[PDB]
RNA sequence: AGCUGGAGAUACGCUUUGACUCGGGGAUGUCCGAAUGGGGAAACCCACCUCGUAAGAGGUAUCCGCAAGGAUGGGAACUCAGGGAACUGAAACAUCUCAGUACCUGAAGGAGAAGAAAGAGAAUUCGAUUCCGUUAGUAGCGGCGAGCGAACCCGGAUCAGCCCAAACCGAAACGCUUGCGUUUCGGGGUUGUAGGACCAUCAAGCCGAAGUGGCUGGAAAGCUACACCUCAGAAGGUGAGAGUCCUGUAGGCGAACGAGCCCUGAGUAGGUCGUUGUUCGUGAAACGAUGACUGAAUCCGCGCGGACCACCGCGCAAGGCUAAAUACUCCCAGUGACCGAUAGCGCAUAGUACCGUGAGGGAAAGGUGAAAAGAACCCCGGGAGGGGAGUGAAAGAGAACCUGAAACCGUGGACUUACAAGCAGUCAUGGCACCUUAUGCGUGUUAUGGCGUGCCUAUUGAAGCAUGAGCCGGCGACUUAGACCUGACGUGCGAGCUUAAGUUGAAAAACGGAGGCGGAGCGAAAGCGAGUCCGAAUAGGGCGGCAUUAGUACGUCGGGCUAGACUCGAAACCAGGUGAGCUAAGCAUGACCAGGUUGAAACCCCCGGGGGCGGAGGACCGAACCGGUGCCUGCUGAAACAGUCUCGGAUGAGUUGUGUUUAGGAGUGAAAAGCUAACCGAACCUGGAGAUAGCUAGUUCUCCCCGAAAUGUAUUGAGGUACAGCCUCGGAUGUU
RNA sequence: CAGUCCGCGGAGAAGCCAUACCGGAAGGAGUGGUGGAGCCGACUGAAGUGCGGAUGCCGGCAUGAGUAACGAUAAAAGAAGUGAGAAUCUUCUUCGCCGUAAGGACAAGGGUUCCUGGGGAAGGGUCGUCCGCCCAGGGAAAGUCGGGACCUAAGGUGAGGCCGAACGGCGCAGCCGAUGGACAGCAGGUCAAGAUUCCUGCACCGAUCAUGUGGAGUGAUGGAGGGACGCAUUACGCUAUCCAA
RNA sequence: AGCCGAAGUUGGAAACGCGACGGUGCCAAGAAAAGCUUCUAAACGUUGAAACAUGAUUGCCCGUACCGCAAACCGACACAGGUGUCCGAGUGUCAAUGCACUAAGGCGCGCGAGAGAACCCUCGUUAAGGAACUUUGCAAUCUCACCCCGUAACUUCGGAAGAAGGGGUCCCCACGCUGCGUGGGGCGCAGUGAAUAGGCCCAGGCGACUGUUUACCAAAAUCACAGCACUCUGCCAACACGAACAGUGGACGUAUAGGGUGUGACGCCUGCCCGGUGCCGGAAGGUCAAGUGGAGCGGUGCAAGCUGCGAAAUGAAGCCCCGGUGAACGGCGGCCUAAGGUAGCGAAAUUCCUUGUCGGGUAAGUUCCGACCUGCACGAAAGGCGUAACGAUCUGGGCGCUGUCUCAACGAGGGACUCGGUGAAAUUGAAUUGGCUGUAAAGAUGCGGCCUACCCGUAGCAGGACGAAAAGACCCCGUGGAGCUUUACUAUAGUCUGGCAUUGGGAUUCGGGUUUCUAGAAACUUGGAUUUCUAACCUGAAAAAUCACUUUCGGGGACCGUGCUUGGCGGG
RNA sequence: AGCGCAAAGGUAGAAGGUGGCUUGACUGCGAGACUGACACGUCGAGCAGGGAGGAAACUCGGGCUUAGUGAACCGGUGGUAC
């Protein structure tokens, strides 16, 4: 489970193979050839509260925590 | 005052110092199971620690926390959430729909969710959330196709908003060059017409009014002659139909214990890239929503008003809690133009029997009689079965016990039949029999004469040698839904007509105008308006006048739509499971292969050759065993793949046990698409699911009237549809 | 089926059964016969409302028909018994058939099928007095055999630990897990039915304690050895066991 | 044994069992763990040890009946099927678990009795002939074990080989040797006297071979095989299973190894053609995404400003372009294409015309064999030509013997038939069910005429009832389905690539930024670029196997791995 | 004979041939009919604004006629100001 700590998330959309776009620019009005379900998560850390220990951590999470520590030290 | 479970059976007994039975608590409560001392193939194995006499009792899992003390699992449907189909429609099919449906998984409760505006919205109104009606199929979305589809206003059901961070005091512990600031505790402080700081009853139950004589009968409750009670004539039982026999009902009481109302939230608002929700499919695409990278502002401040700007309005996000109206119905009561034994739940009980290795599938159901009085006794028979006798109203009820239809099997009697050719009959005549709707224009039968291609379906055409069908019974197919559209008929009111949700009553229905339809049309729309669009003015289109054709709320019915949509019927597709106990391989570990034949190296002598010696081999022959080569038999089998005989191997790439691992587009395969539990070019089960079916078959009571078509054009069309053509019903017209 | 009337009914309802009667048809009456407890007629309302067909469904009964067969061509025959009844059950004497089996012992797996006494519906491809069928009652004995209170292979688990939308997927040690390692008795007897279990004879094992010798060193979840392993052939002795006189 | 209890000898045979964990040879190199024996650590003591002897005491749980190659298990059954392990006597026969008889033990298979038709199944003998039968000698003969003698073309020298072919086989006696051999006699038709117990030869095709396969219509020439070849892969290897920076397999292997592909022992060999396609190199130039850039074109405001578009240049892989590669996909012909067939073979498993022509073999040869070549439409590792041996392989021939046949006959048994007991089935519009000829949907019992036919059975046959069975698997249709294919379309796991994050100091060349100063350079970068560094990260060694600690530590390294996004490749 | 291409009709007072002028190869309309199931299609007098030729009557909203063509959706370009 990819639960990056404080803000854990782990997302799925849908995604369009789009055609020969032009939407505004002309006629091709993208005729959408692809409909398919994706995923994505995030990577790994460290970090200590209470006692030290080391946890899957945002990239985004670890820019607030060079800010300082947020509920739990670096 | 009986009790001793169904259970119907005997014996043993308990009870008026209160049984039983009913309500309320207590106390015991073996083992499995979240199972939790440890193991495990549930319900069984094996331990340890304290009590310590012993029999016996208590503790010994993990997660959160010091510590109390929580948690694990289960629950029919209902809720929210993380994932997320495919048939199907689109008459093909990708976007689309089917659908956030089915399904899986998580959390939880009697509900849940949501909820106290950085909102809807366009009046400078509204003032939480949920639910119904409506707005409305309006807006809108859509290969702008099939189709998908809001919200506000308004009307109801229910209506409660409450709490913390933060500026500031008191620290206290700790942080630094010296009356100061990181997270903790009390005070205080909760906002937009900006707020705030700091300075001026129901449970178990009891009581409960009132009828007797005669008659029929086996029996009284029926009939009958006189009565009585009624705050009670709801109902059920009693030998049949009971206000007055019972139990009850109306009414009334009813408990020790019993349930139940200077600050105002940043790694965020915002943005780019991928995406998505509401009607939102990149569309001019705002807004929310998050994966990645970034990254503001403070009250002369921030977000929104559907690209974007100014103005003008609505509102203060990045902290939390919050009943009720709402959903379901495992369970209880009540009720029914609901069923009544093929119906109704599968079950008048049973998730049993039975089928399956499994997931899972899955039945038939019934009836003595009032009461058992359930047939003493005798007869034939081992019986079984039966005949008497009795019981009983009935034994024309006797336990294969209500009725007891049809197919189908028999016994007896009338008429008939052994040179006849035959859809089983139809009319006629004669012969015989009989006379209970019945001496006749008779009933049963019959001889001879004439006549005469089963039924349905599908068809140009059916006796067909075209389909279906053994026969009788019984189940078995044009339905329901909706504030839908359209027509016919009928009724109320009528230039007006009517409610929906709900509210108050209910042995009964009234209120409820939000809202819908008529009243004006033309236009692409702004917009004009009996006129209007086209246009530079005159020519037209739709429209009113005129015939002002009257509408609307219901009911019934004909059609239409949407949804299984007249019933049955696919081969398939998708989801989550169940299966390697068959078979396809692997792994671990054990085991098996009579006997006989041949005689490799190597080693040792005589000159690569001879001798010895030795005992090798995907060597030879042949039993087990493993395997199936050819004929035959078997072919409603002895057997859902065999049997006799014959044949392949038979120390190797061998056979075989146990245990075990690998599976559904997946496994395994010395490779046939072979095997994966006896139908594998994608198992099985449950489900989606009544998939779709332009294809087939089937669609039952009667009579009256009318009466077709197989043509034309169009078509991923030709065996199918659309529009004409032809039929019919009604209205008008009025001989066309 | 419902509402409302009219009524009927143990001197007998519906239902069932005959029937020459009646209406234009779907139909409906009269009378008789079962039946034995509810029901007709009229008006209205609602429907799961009219069957010959669907290789339709549930059910019963036909035809084929007293036909094919009676499940290996290892044959059976006489006496005698029992008995309501015997080609078939019991016994006796011949006969024939298997004999690396068609004998015996186990494992599975089945679960009382075992033994005794009884029974005769149905199951037994005929019969049946019999049975592996029905009824009732007995039989099943372990310190040493197999497993467990020991061990480990594959495999499965698995605190910690590595991952992953969820459920979960892995995963060191340890643990489970025999098909393997380890380990103490044999000979005999016998219920109707049990046997290395019970009884008889005489052994072994471990454990506790006592008496004594000895009269002091024991000596771990750690080290070490060992347990510890293939195939084909093959020499020597021997037993089981069988042959001869 | 026996009528309570006798005897228990001599000779021989002999296990897979015991001694044993024996010897020897081989290569494919053959579990773990506790019990067990031996050591100390800690601890307990060293005048109530370890051990031993005797006595006593203790000995828990579960299983055990019966069936158990089958009437009691799996096959819906009292089922001809299967079912793992162990023991399984004797006589004879070289041997044996074989064959025949039989001990022990066990059983006659749960309808019987007649009769001796057709027909059918398993069988015995058969005149004369002998394959004439037929698709084919399919089937049934014939051959048959042991011993002696004798055996070809060919050969990879091992084999073909049990080649072929001939001979013996029994009983008695004497003699020799360790039951054999030597002589003699004897009996029959006959001497492995009964049972088990190879037909053989010549010549092809295909495949070398043993082997493997379509449970249940195909066992082969299919598949695999050693051998060969291409090609990849430097070790967290390529490659595969997988929500996964998880973990595994490859592999506790490391280029003499591992993966894939195709040929398919051995022998001689394997030619031509890089044009397309693939791939491997190159990478002057053409084109190419996001991103960097934002010159300009517009809105909207009085304006500050906000805001919609938006070029040029610069942007990777990749494709176009240029070489090459064939034991890569392939091509090697039609009165210009990249070339046009090197050897070898050829009327083929490939030959249409086709029974090609000639020869061979038979009286007669569409077959077959050998030559020829006019190869419709051979050919070199989708291998070409051979090959000994091998084959339940296919084809042609010949010997041998046969009821396959001319041509059937007689006999046996199990049915079939008759009687008694039990007693089904597929089917079935209903049947009072004829012949001809005509007619009708065009194949008449059923319509027309004409003929024939008393009622009913029973044993038989197989013409008719378009008989029976499965709503034709062939064909067509359905805007049905599914499996498979590819340069059909669309996506997409996967995969390559640029940019952003994880992700950092620094030197070193900087197209450029600012305040810095006599066109200029120090403080300094925003970046890019090589290069280098060790705190991020990855990885490995040490009592602490996976993991965490520390590491005198060691290596890589801001890459690799992962997150987003870009563009390409993508029948898996 | 000819009539731009295929043929049928038609045509000698021209539709054939040859010059002058110019664009009616117009905008807005459409009485009436033909034809088609629809949907499309054909012919069309005359009115407006304004042109062109002719001295005028008059003739011009394409070619002697019949073929020279594709609804609908989605978009490009110019106007317009809903
Ligand atoms: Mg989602
Ligand atoms: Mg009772
Ligand atoms: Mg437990
Ligand atoms: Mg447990
Ligand atoms: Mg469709
Ligand atoms: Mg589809
Ligand atoms: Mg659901
Ligand atoms: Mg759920
Ligand atoms: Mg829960
Ligand atoms: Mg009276
Ligand atoms: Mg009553
Ligand atoms: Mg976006
Ligand atoms: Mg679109
Ligand atoms: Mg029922
Ligand atoms: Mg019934
Ligand atoms: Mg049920
Ligand atoms: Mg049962
Ligand atoms: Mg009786
Ligand atoms: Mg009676
Ligand atoms: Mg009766
Ligand atoms: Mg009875
Ligand atoms: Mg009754
Ligand atoms: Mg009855
Ligand atoms: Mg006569
Ligand atoms: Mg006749
Ligand atoms: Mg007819
Ligand atoms: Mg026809
Ligand atoms: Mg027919
Ligand atoms: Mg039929
Ligand atoms: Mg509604
Ligand atoms: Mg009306
Ligand atoms: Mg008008
Ligand atoms: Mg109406
Ligand atoms: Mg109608
Ligand atoms: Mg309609
Ligand atoms: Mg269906
Ligand atoms: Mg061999
Ligand atoms: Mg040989
Ligand atoms: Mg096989
Ligand atoms: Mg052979
Ligand atoms: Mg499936
Ligand atoms: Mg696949
Ligand atoms: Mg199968
Ligand atoms: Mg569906
Ligand atoms: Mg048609
Ligand atoms: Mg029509
Ligand atoms: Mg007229
Ligand atoms: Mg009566
Ligand atoms: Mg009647
Ligand atoms: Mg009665
Ligand atoms: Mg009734
Ligand atoms: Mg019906
Ligand atoms: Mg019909
Ligand atoms: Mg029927
Ligand atoms: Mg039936
Ligand atoms: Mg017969
Ligand atoms: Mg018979
Ligand atoms: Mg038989
Ligand atoms: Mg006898
Ligand atoms: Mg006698
Ligand atoms: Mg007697
Ligand atoms: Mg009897
Ligand atoms: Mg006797
Ligand atoms: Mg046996
Ligand atoms: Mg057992
Ligand atoms: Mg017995
Ligand atoms: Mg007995
Ligand atoms: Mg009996
Ligand atoms: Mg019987
Ligand atoms: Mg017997
Ligand atoms: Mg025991
Ligand atoms: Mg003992
Ligand atoms: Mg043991
Ligand atoms: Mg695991
Ligand atoms: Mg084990
Ligand atoms: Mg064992
Ligand atoms: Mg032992
Ligand atoms: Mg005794
Ligand atoms: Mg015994
Ligand atoms: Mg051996
Ligand atoms: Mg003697
Ligand atoms: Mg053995
Ligand atoms: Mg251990
Ligand atoms: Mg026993
Ligand atoms: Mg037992
Ligand atoms: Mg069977
Ligand atoms: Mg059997
Ligand atoms: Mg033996
Ligand atoms: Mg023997
Ligand atoms: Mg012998
Ligand atoms: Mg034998
Ligand atoms: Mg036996
Ligand atoms: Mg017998
Ligand atoms: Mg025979
Ligand atoms: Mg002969
Ligand atoms: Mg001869
Ligand atoms: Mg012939
Ligand atoms: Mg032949
Ligand atoms: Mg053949
Ligand atoms: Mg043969
Ligand atoms: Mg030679
Ligand atoms: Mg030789
Ligand atoms: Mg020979
Ligand atoms: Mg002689
Ligand atoms: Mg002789
Ligand atoms: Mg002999
Ligand atoms: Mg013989
Ligand atoms: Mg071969
Ligand atoms: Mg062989
Ligand atoms: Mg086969
Ligand atoms: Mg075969
Ligand atoms: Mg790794
Ligand atoms: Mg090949
Ligand atoms: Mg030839
Ligand atoms: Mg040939
Ligand atoms: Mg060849
Ligand atoms: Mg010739
Ligand atoms: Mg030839
Ligand atoms: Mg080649
Ligand atoms: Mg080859
Ligand atoms: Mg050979
Ligand atoms: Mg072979
Ligand atoms: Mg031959
Ligand atoms: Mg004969
Ligand atoms: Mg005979
Ligand atoms: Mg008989
Ligand atoms: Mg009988
Ligand atoms: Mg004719
Ligand atoms: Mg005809
Ligand atoms: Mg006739
Ligand atoms: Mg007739
Ligand atoms: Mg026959
Ligand atoms: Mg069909
Ligand atoms: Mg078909
Ligand atoms: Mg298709
Ligand atoms: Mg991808
Ligand atoms: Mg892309
Ligand atoms: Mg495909
Ligand atoms: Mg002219
Ligand atoms: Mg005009
Ligand atoms: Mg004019
Ligand atoms: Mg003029
Ligand atoms: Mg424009």
């Amino acid at each position: 489970y990819l639960t990056g700590k404080k803000n854990l998330v782990v997302n799925s959309v849908i995604r369009r193979g789009k055609a020969r776009a032009d939407g505004g620019v002309g006629r091709k009005t993208t005729g959408i050839t692809k409909r398919v379900q994706r995923a994505n998560l995030h990577k790994k850390a460290i970090r200590e509260n209470g006692q030290v220990k080391t946890v899957w951590l945002s990239a985004n999470a670890l820019r607030t925590l060079s800010k300082g520590p947020y509920k739990g030290i670096e």
